[PDB]
């Protein structure tokens, strides 16, 4: 048990009050419902909060938007923890104790993950408090659900996140497409194609923003093709063809890849 689905992939989180020993539980923020879960790693996570602790918490409030996707190579699972508020004068310095467990699927009855089964991997944080991590994931047990509950001790203030349940194979955000080239074919059609990442196991469909614009008269004609190669028909001379391609997994949920550098072909 202790599984909570998350929608969409990016979830907004903020910390609520339940000093160094005290751990403060942080919950997801949504306009409809609020979900709070306690990580099985530490039962003692819920601690008594003093009046001075509450005053400190209301004086300085830390809220973090967390978006995490697995690499296309499946070797490491990145996990970005970005704060809503960034202050130049004061920057929080902390060590993030990320704990992850991905146990095998049990055929009969649901089993809550055991205490201590979570693996320990430290995180790397930038000056904008955007903490990116590298979480290894075994390939055999990759197909099973992954449970997340982060521990962030920020200057004597410990942060805890609710348990998320999501399949990591649909959590992959692919690398932006590269190697795209343009050349008019002998058939009479512009050839623009891209190579799928070999490390990505699942088939990838692509969101293409192709625009047929002319300098004299500006018109927009967007076309999206799921195939690896795009053969746009009825090419007109003396027009600009700005094309940019991003890809994501076809079946089931998927995270769109970041848009690459736009490239435009201007015909004579």
């Amino acid at each position: 048990n202790l599984s909570y689905p998350i929608t969409p992939w990016r979830f907004k989180l903020s910390c609520m009050p339940p000093l160094s020993k005290t751990t403060f539980h942080c919950c997801f923020r949504s306009e409809q419902d609020r979900n709070c879960s306690l990580c099985a790693d530490n039962i003692e996570g819920k601690t008594f909060v003093s009046t001075v602790n509450s005053l400190v918490f209301q004086q300085i409030d830390a809220n973090w938007n967390i978006q995490c996707w697995l690499k296309g190579d499946l070797k490491l699972f990145i996990c970005y923890v970005e704060s809503l508020f960034k202050n130049l004068f004061r920057n929080y310095n902390y060590k993030v104790h990320l704990l992850y467990v991905l146990p095998e699927v049990l055929e009969d009855s649901p089993l809550v993950p055991q205490k201590g089964s979570f693996q320990m991997v430290h995180c790397n944080c930038s000056v904008h408090e955007c903490c990116e991590c590298l979480v290894p994931v075994p390939t055999a047990k990759l197909n099973d659900t992954l449970l997340m509950c982060l521990k962030i001790t920020s200057g004597g203030v410990i942060f805890q996140s609710p348990l998320m349940s999501v399949q990591p194979i649909n959590m992959v955000k692919p690398d932006p497409p590269l190697g795209l080239h343009m050349e008019i074919t002998d058939d009479g059609n512009l050839k623009i194609s891209w190579s799928s990442p070999p490390l990505v196991p699942f088939p990838l469909q692509y969101q293409v923003k192709y625009s047929e614009n002319s300098t004299t008269v500006i018109r927009e004609a967007d076309k999206i093709v799921s195939a690896t190669s795009l053969l746009v028909d009825s090419i007109l001379p003396g027009s600009s063809y700005e094309v940019q391609v991003r890809g994501k997994r076809l079946d089931g949920p998927g995270i769109w890849s970041d848009w690459s550098t736009p490239r435009v072909f201007t015909t004579q």
